């Protein structure tokens, strides 16, 4: 079983293993440029090794040092989203097994595809700049020369200056701080994580941040501004923690802190280890966002612990995640709760799988990356059909109890190992030898390799839907003089989830007479609402519906903030709608420099300009 990382240009872990990083770096706000060393120990698989590659992206070098002295070294053309392999020659040939550290001198550019830079006045206080950066998948090269490959996992250990007015934090353990020798004027954070992770789980923001503590294991870090909503918001952190502990087993990070970052942060959650970094689109005010949370502390077994070999197998990280996510909020809100989320689920990935077109590579559980840049297959596929086959195999095996006691093995399992589908596959059949009858009963190629939706769809409880469904279809099915009927007292009893889940599906059959939509303003005042999903959905509807009046609002939620869930959709609507077509585009050419680089990548795509 020989499988290579097509999404990366550096060496293979059958050639050599990055076993730890020691990154010294300054972060230079007047250049926007990270620069410093990288000092990889690495590990040699083979005998007599050379040379070795690694990854690297609009990376400037300015010297290979081993052995105290410096050593010839060659950038290889640029492949696109790939970056530029280098290819650095050794001093002298290393025999298996053999460790040596290579110390490269660097600098980012100014574009790295894994940072973004701000202004002070892109932030909450309007006086200090920050930096954040976001990894995940194949950014991490854009930062630093490294195997960029989840089927390598390292430790690591940095110093970075920083100017002395701001804070530096990382994916790690903080390690203690003290003024520049070099620089009174900059201060340096050092770290440590002594747990091996994969690269794309590296990562750093500086900024005027401040903590508030709201766990026995767990700090918030926000700007000022933004702290006390954030404690509120987040809670129940703790809890979700020791319900996740329940279900993989113990949590080996040590601490467990959560970061806002400005509204430009792309995800709506990344599971950095020791800090997971959150959007602030998440401050609804009631924690009714808080399955996000659920979702990235799930993480800290399921894609952090046991790790996706190389992207094609993402449903591992996500489809397991998300499943665990839904025990998390089953346990803390009701199994028909679990069933709730797990229903709106399906629909995402009919809209997914509608988007992308049924026969769509893309579509694929397991997809080919070999020449995609995974940015652009992203998808909630892996999320949904990866979650789907989980409860399908839950319901087939016995129930969740029985199925949590795999998962709860399967982690146990692979821990700090990256694996594949077949490993996974191989696992299941092992755990549940005395059922394997059952498992032959699972189409197996339709399920991991086929696109379009699942050649089976799981059993749901309905019990929460059946509200949402039946208001939706009132309005579909409703004429002119049916409007009158309609009042604020049709949402007296749905929850938020069930608000979001009925503009889900009346966004389904969009567009609705323009008519219909001013009285769904006229009486339910969605207007009003500040739930940033919910805001999202009754846009898009609005959008998709002609109304005029929703432009300016939707142009103003697609800019003010970045998370791309949201941003994409928005633009694409707007620039389907003939109204505001000029106007979107306009808007986008004015704030694209200002925007997150791979969101504006990926917007500009989607609006077919540049
Ligand atoms: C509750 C979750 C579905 C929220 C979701 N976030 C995630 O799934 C994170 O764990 C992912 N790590 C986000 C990600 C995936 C691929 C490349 C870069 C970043 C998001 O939408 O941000
Ligand atoms: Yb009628
Ligand atoms: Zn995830």
């Amino acid at each position: 079983p020989e499988i290579v990382d097509t999404c990366s240009l550096a060496s293979p872990a059958s050639v050599c293993r990055t076993k730890h990083l020691h990154l010294r770096c300054s972060v230079d706000f007047t250049r926007r440029t990270l620069t410093g060393t990288a000092a990889l120990t690495v590990q040699s698989q083979e005998d007599n090794l050379r040379s070795l590659v690694l990854d690297t992206k609009d990376l400037t070098i300015e010297k290979v040092v081993i052995n105290g002295q410096e050593v010839k070294y060659a950038l290889g053309e640029r492949q696109s989203y790939k970056g530029s392999p280098m290819e650095i020659s050794l001093p002298i040939a290393l025999s298996k097994n053999q460790e040596i550290v290579i110390e490269i001198s660097f600098e980012t550019s100014p574009k790295s595809s894994a940072l973004q830079w701000l202004t002070p006045e892109q932030t909450s206080g309007k006086e200090h700049p920050y930096l954040f950066s976001q990894c995940q998948a194949i950014h991490c090269r854009a930062i630093l020369p490294c195997q960029d490959t989840p089927s390598v996992k390292l430790t690591y250990t940095a110093e970075v200056s920083v100017p002395k007015e701001l804070v530096a934090l990382m994916s790690a353990i903080r390690d203690g701080e003290t003024p520049d020798p070099e620089d009174p004027s900059r201060k340096i954070y050092k770290f440590i994580q002594k747990v091996p992770i994969p690269c794309y789980l590296i990562a750093l923001v500086v900024g005027a941040l401040e903590s508030r503590q709201i766990g026995p294991r767990t700090l918030v870090w926000s700007e000022k501004e933004q702290v006390e909503k954030s404690a509120y918001e987040f809670s129940e952190t703790e809890s979700m923690l020791k319900i996740a502990e329940d279900l993989g087993g113990p949590y080996v990070w040590g601490q467990y802190d959560l970061l806002v970052l400005p509204p430009s942060f792309p995800y709506g959650g990344m599971e950095n280890p020791c800090l997971t970094f959150v959007t602030p689109t998440l401050l609804a005010g009631d924690k009714s966002l808080s399955n996000v949370i659920a979702h990235e502390i799930s993480h800290s077994w399921t894609g952090n612990l046991v790790t996706n070999k190389t992207w094609d197998h993402f449903w591992l990280n996500e489809g397991h995640t998300v499943y665990l996510e839904r025990h998390i909020c089953g346990r803390l809100f009701g199994e028909k709760f679990r069933h709730f989320n797990a229903l709106g689920g399906w629909g995402e990935l009919q809209n997914s799988v509608k988007t992308f077109g049924e026969t769509h590579p893309f579509t694929k559980l397991v997809v080919d990356l070999t020449d995609i840049d995974p940015n652009v297959a992203y998808s909630s596929v892996p999320y949904e059909k990866g979650f789907a086959l989980l409860f399908y195999l839950e319901q087939l095996l016995g129930g969740p109890e029985i199925f949590l006691g795999f998962l709860k093995a399967y982690v146990e399992k692979f821990s700090y190992k990256s694996i594949t589908t077949d490993d996974w596959k191989d696992f299941l059949y092992s755990y549940f030898k005395d059922k394997v009858d059952v498992l032959n009963q699972v189409d197996w190629n339709a399920w991991l390799y086929s696109p379009g939706l699942p050649p089976i769809k799981p059993n749901y409880d309905m019990t929460l839907t059946n509200a949402c469904i039946a208001l939706s279809q009132r309005w579909i099915t409703a004429k002119e003089d049916d409007l009158n009927s309609f009042n604020a007292t049709d949402l007296k009893d749905l929850s938020s989830h069930q608000l979001n889940e009925f503009l889900a599906q009346t966004l389904q059959r969009a567009p609705l007479p323009l008519g219909h939509i001013k009285r769904m303003q006229e009486v339910y005042n969605f207007n009003a609402i500040n739930n940033s999903e919910i805001r999202f959905r009754w846009l898009r509807l609005c959008i998709q519906s002609k109304w005029e009046d929703a432009i300016p609002l939707a142009l103003k939620m697609a800019t003010e903030q970045g998370r791309m869930k949201f941003t994409r959709p928005l633009f694409k609507d707007l620039a389907a709608f003939d109204k505001s077509h000029d106007q979107a585009v306009r808007t986008y050419q004015e704030h694209k420099a200002s925007m997150h680089p791979v969101t504006a990548m990926l917007v500009g795509k989607d609006l077919k300009v540049d």
